[PDB]
RNA sequence: GUUCUGCUUCAACAGUGUUUGAACGGAAC
C-alpha cells in the first residue's frame, strides 16, 4: 500500500477520478523552498511509494533536500517514461518477449508482462538492409506491448523536434496527473530539460531496469541556481547569451550537480534557447540543467499542436501542486545550494579578426580597432601602412557602374552554418534584418561576393516558414573568386580589403588571397557590413546608407529585436515544423503478441535465462568446488568484459558465425548482435587487450585448468559447463569501470560465472551483476589475492546461508584447506530479493504469473 | 604494398557539432 495515498485528491472536484499527489500538504515549509527540479524527484517517489522499491525514508530524504544535499545520500528516481535510441532497445525487447514465453510456459497470461512505463523507440538516424531484421523486430514490439511507440527510419530526422514531440511535460494517465520525466539511452536526452522535463541519458541496462520497475539510484544532487536579470543590448544574439552562460557554468564547477534557472531573464529565453543550453550540459559536466515550466513552456505546447483544453489542464495541475514557474515572482524562488548570476546587459557582441579567430573585438570598437591596425607594426593586429596612406582608395568599374574601394572595404560577405544549436533563431534574425533593409530601400553593392549556405536541418524551417528567403535573395544571399575589377582595384591601391564571415565551420578555408583582413561575426552582422560596404563604420552615428529616396537609414532602424524574432518564430516557424512531424509519423506507421523466434536468424534469438524456471523460489544454492575462469587485475573495464566494435577473425564469435554460412565481410559488430545471446556470450571477455594473470599478457584467453589447455575464454567456459564445474572470477580493484556495455552482466552469466571476488567494484556494474543473479563478493579491507596467497588454481567453495543479510560476511574454503572471509555485496533488501529470485527478470516473471 | 570501412578510444574548441583530428579495430585485392 502507498503510505502517501492520503495526499491523493482530485485536481478538479467535477472530475473525482482524476487525482494528483498534493505535495503541498506533505510539508509546505520545506516543499515551498525546494528547487523545482528536486520537486519532480519528490513527486515521483511519493506517487510510487511501495515500501519496497521506493520506501518512505526515501521520500523523507528528498523532502529534506536542504539538509540531505550535503550528506551524499542515494535516493530513488522513477522516470515517467523511457527513450531507447536507434537499435539500443533490442536486447530489452528481447528480454520482454522471452519473459512472455516464460510466463506462458508457467500457465499464466503473457500479456501481464509489459513495460511498467511508456517507451519510445526513436530510430531517427540518417546498409539499410543490414538493419532490416532488427528494425522489424522492434516494430513487432511496438504492436505487441502497451504504450510502446516508435519513430521509424525515414520520417522525422530532426532529432530535436522528435524529442519535443514525445515530450508530455505533464502526464494525464490512469487516473493521475504527474510531471513528465525520463531517462534514455540517447546522449541528447538532457535537451528536453529546457522544456521543463527532467531527465538525462543512462546506460542500456539502467533503462531496462526502469522498464522493469526499478528506480534509477542517484545521489541527491546539489542544485546551482543560475539567475538571469536585466536586458541584453540591441546587437546581442542568442548564441552570444548561450555561450556566455555556457562558458560561465564551466568555471563555476557544476560537474555532478543539477543546474536550475531562474530570475526574470528566463522569460527572455525561447524554448529553443533553453533546449540549446540544456543540451550542452555534457560540456559543463552537469547531470541536468532544468528550466521550470512557465508560461513560455505552456505557450510552446500550443505552438506544437497540443490542444488548448489539455494544455490548460496541464497548467492548472502544475499550479495546484506548485510546479508552475513564475520567474517574475522572487517570493517563489527556491533555496539553491549556490547562486550564480548574469545581468544580460553584460554580454557584448564581438567579431574576431582581422587575422585570428581568438582576437576578439567588440562590435562598437570595430572602426577604432581597425584604424589602429592600419598603423600598428605588422603583427596579428597590424598591417603597417605609411600614416599618409591610411585614407587611401582607388576606383573601378563593375557592370557599367563606378565604385570606390577604400581601406577596410568589404568584398566578401559569406554566411554559413554554425555548429551551435541556437543558430536557427540567429539566421532568422539575419533574414528579418534583410526584409527590413529591403523595405527601407537599402541594398548591397553588386561587386560584393555574397553567399548563404545555412546547411541542412532545423534552420531550413526557420528560413522557409518565415518567408524571408525572397528578401535575402534580393540582397545577394541565395541558397548555395572575386570580380576581376575588384582584385585589380585592391592590388593597384595596395589595399587591406575585408572579408566578413558568419559560421565557425572552418575559418582559414575561405581567406581569399585578396582579403588581407577577415572577421567572424553573427549572421545578421554579416549582412549589415555588406549593406555598409565597410567595417570602418560607427553604427551609432553613421547611416547604413541613404534611402534610395530621401533620408538616411541606421542599423538600429533595421535590426530586429529578440522579441520580434521570437514572434515570427512562434506564429510561423514552430507550428509549421511540428505539423509536418505529426504527418511524417502518422503516414509512415500506417504501412503496417508472442514473438515467432526464427531459428535461422543471427540477429534475434531467445535467451537461455529462463530454462527450468520454477514458479516457487528454491533456497539459494552454494557454490561448490568452483574453478576460477579468469584471474584478473585492477581496472577491468566494461569493454574488457564485453567488447564493442568489430569481431576478430580468430574469435569464438567468428567461428560461430562461420559455421552458419557467414563470411567475415558480413559478421558486423558485436553491438549489432546484441539481440543474439549466442554471439554476445562468445564475445564476453574477448577483448584482445584483456590481461589475464594466468597468462601475464594481453590475450582474450584463459587456462582450462583440468586440461591445462589455453583456449579463448568462451571456449574454456563451455568446456567447464559441460564438465559440470561451477565458475567464479577473481579481480583486483575497480572492477567493471567504464562506459555502458549492455552485456557486461548477461555475458558473464552465460559463461557460467556464479560469482566474482574483487577488492573493489564500480557502483553501477555491481548492481548490474546482482540484477543477473551473480554474487558480488568483496575482500575484507586490507586483503586481496596476493595477501591471501590465492593463485587462482585452487577450487573455491562458498556456502550461502538462507538467512542472508545486507553486506553479510561469509567464509570461503579452498580445496587446499585454506580459509578466509569475504563480504557478500548485496546492499539492500530489494537486491536480496533479486538474488533469491535469480535476477530482476526472473523476479518480474514470478510477480506476473499468478 | 594498395584500397575500403565500430554498444570503439583519445584529443581539440570560433567556441561542444550527425564537428574536426589522431589512434586502434575491421574488410578486400
Amino acid at each position: 500500500s502507498n503510505p502517501f495515498a492520503y495526499l491523493a485528491e482530485p485536481l478538479d472536484p467535477a472530475q473525482p477520478g482524476k487525482k494528483f499527489f498534493n505535495l503541498n500538504k506533505l510539508d509546505y515549509s520545506r516543499y515551498g523552498r525546494l528547487p523545482f527540479s528536486i520537486r519532480v524527484l519528490l513527486e515521483a517517489a511519493v506517487r510510487n511509494c511501495d515500501k519496497f522499491l521506493v520506501k518512505k525514508e526515501d521520500i523523507e530524504n528528498i523532502l529534506n533536500w536542504n539538509v540531505t544535499q550535503h550528506m551524499n545520500i542515494e535516493v530513488p528516481f522513477k522516470p515517467a517514461r523511457v527513450i531507447l535510441q536507434d537499435f539500443t532497445g533490442v536486447p530489452s525487447v528481447v528480454d520482454f518477449a522471452a519473459m512472455r514465453d516464460a510466463v506462458k510456459k508457467l500457465g499464466g497470461d503473457p500479456e501481464k508482462i509489459n513495460p511498467i512505463c511508456p517507451v519510445d523507440l526513436v530510430i531517427d538516424h540518417s546498409e539499410f538492409e543490414r538493419n532490416r531484421e532488427r528494425f522489424e523486430f522492434l516494430k513487432w514490439g511496438s504492436k505487441a506491448f502497451r504504450n510502446m511507440r516508435i519513430i521509424p527510419p525515414g520520417s522525422g530526422i530532426i532529432h530535436q523536434v522528435n524529442l519535443e514531440y514525445l515530450a508530455r511535460v505533464v502526464f494525464d494517465q490512469d487516473g493521475y496527473y504527474y510531471p513528465d520525466s525520463l531517462v534514455g539511452t540517447d546522449s541528447h536526452t538532457t535537451m528536453i530539460d529546457g522544456l521543463g522535463v527532467l531527465g538525462w541519458g543512462v546506460g542500456g541496462i539502467e533503462a531496462e531496469a526502469v522498464m522493469l520497475g526499478q528506480p534509477i539510484s542517484m545521489v541527491l544532487p546539489q542544485v546551482i541556481g543560475y539567475r538571469l536579470m536585466g536586458k541584453p543590448h540591441p546587437l546581442v544574439t542568442s548564441t552570444d547569451i548561450v555561450l556566455t552562460i555556457t562558458k560561465h557554468l564551466r568555471q563555476v564547477g557544476v560537474v555532478g550537480k543539477f543546474v536550475e534557472f531562474f530570475g526574470p531573464g528566463v522569460a527572455q529565453l525561447s524554448i529553443a534557447d533553453r533546449a540549446t543550453i540544456a543540451n550542452m550540459c555534457p560540456e559543463y559536466g552537469a547531470t541536468a540543467t532544468f528550466f521550470p515550466v512557465d508560461e513560455v513552456s505552456i505557450k510552446y505546447l500550443v505552438q506544437t499542436g497540443r490542444d488548448e483544453s489539455k494544455v490548460k489542464q496541464i497548467r492548472k495541475y502544475l499550479q495546484a501542486v506548485g510546479m508552475f514557474r513564475d520567474y517574475s515572482d522572487p517570493s517563489q524562488d527556491p533555496d539553491f545550494t549556490q547562486v550564480v548570476e548574469l545581468d544580460l546587459k553584460t554580454v557584448v557582441p564581438c567579431c574576431s579578426g582581422p587575422k585570428r579567430p581568438q582576437d576578439k573585438v567588440a562590435v562598437s570598437d570595430m572602426k577604432k580597432d581597425f584604424e589602429s591596425c592600419l598603423g600598428a607594426k605588422q603583427g596579428f593586429k597590424g598591417f603597417q601602412v605609411a600614416p599618409d596612406h591610411h585614407n587611401d582608395h582607388k576606383t573601378f568599374i563593375y557592370n557599367d557602374s563606378e565604385f570606390t574601394l577604400s581601406h577596410g572595404s568589404v568584398v566578401i560577405a559569406a554566411i554559413t552554418s554554425s555548429t551551435n544549436t541556437s543558430n536557427p533563431s540567429v539566421m532568422l534574425g539575419a533574414g528579418l534584418l534583410a526584409k527590413k533593409a529591403v523595405d527601407a530601400g537599402l541594398n548591397v553593392k553588386p561587386y560584393v561576393k555574397t553567399s548563404l549556405s545555412p546547411g541542412s536541418g532545423v534552420v531550413t524551417y526557420y528560413l522557409r516558414e518565415s518567408g524571408v528567403m525572397p528578401y535575402l535573395s534580393q540582397l545577394g544571399f541565395d541558397v548555395v573568386p572575386l570580380p576581376e575589377p575588384v582584385v585589380e582595384a585592391i592590388t593597384q591601391g595596395d589595399l587591406v580589403a575585408v572579408g566578413v564571415l558568419s559560421g565557425n565551420r572552418n575559418f582559414e578555408g575561405r581567406v581569399h588571397p585578396n582579403t588581407r583582413a577577415n572577421y567572424l561575426a553573427s549572421p545578421p552582422l554579416v549582412i549589415a557590413y555588406a549593406i555598409a560596404g565597410t567595417i570602418r563604420i560607427d553604427f551609432e552615428k553613421e547611416p547604413l546608407g541613404t534611402n534610395a529616396k530621401g533620408q538616411q537609414v541606421f542599423l538600429r532602424d533595421i535590426w530586429p529585436t529578440r522579441e520580434e524574432i521570437q514572434a515570427v518564430e512562434r506564429q510561423y516557424v514552430i507550428p509549421g515544423m511540428f505539423t509536418e512531424v505529426y504527418q511524417k509519423i502518422e503516414t509512415v506507421n500506417a504501412s503496417w503478441k508472442l514473438y515467432l523466434w526464427n531459428p535461422k536468424s543471427t540477429y534475434i534469438k531467445s535467451p537461455p535465462f529462463f530454462e527450468n524456471l520454477t514458479l516457487d523460489l528454491q533456497p539459494p544454492k552454494s557454490i561448490v568446488d568452483a574453478y576460477v575462469l579468469l584471474n584478473l587485475g585492477d581496472s577491468v573495464t566494461t569493454d574488457h568484459i564485453s567488447p564493442a566494435g568489430n569481431i576478430a577473425r580468430n574469435s569464438p564469435a567468428a567461428r560461430y558465425l562461420t559455421n552458419r554460412g557467414l563470411t567475415p565481410r558480413e559478421f558486423n559488430s558485436y553491438g549489432s548482435r546484441r539481440g543474439n545471446d549466442a554471439i554476445m556470450a562468445r564475445g564476453t571477455f574477448a577483448n584482445i587487450r584483456l590481461l589475464n594473470r594466468f597468462l601475464n599478457k594481453q590475450a582474450p584467453q584463459t587456462i582450462h585448468l583440468p586440461s591445462g589447455e589455453t583456449l579463448d575464454v568462451f571456449d574454456a567456459a563451455e568446456r567447464y559447463q559441460q564438465e559440470g564445474h561451477p565458475l567464479i572470477v577473481l579481480a583486483g580493484k575497480e572492477y567493471g569501470s567504464g562506459s555502458s556495455r549492455d552485456w557486461a552482466a548477461k555475458g558473464p552469466f552465460l559463461l557460467g560465472i556464479k560469482a566474482v571476488l574483487a577488492e573493489s567494484y564500480e557502483r553501477i556494474h555491481r548492481s548490474n551483476l546482482v540484477g543477473m543473479g551473480v554474487i558480488p563478493l568483496e575482500y575484507l579491507p586490507g586483503e586481496n589475492a596476493d595477501s591471501l596467497g590465492l593463485t587462482g588454481r585452487e577450487r573455491y567453495t562458498i556456502i550461502i546461508p538462507e538467512n542472508l543479510t545486507p553486506r553479510m560476511h561469509v567464509q570461503v574454503k579452498l580445496d587446499t584447506g585454506k580459509t578466509f572471509q569475504a563480504v557478500i555485496r548485496f546492499d539492500t533488501d530489494v537486491e536480496l530479493t533479486y538474488f533469491h529470485n535469480g535476477g530482476i527478470l526472473n523476479y518480474m516473471i514470478r510477480k506476473m504469473a499468478k
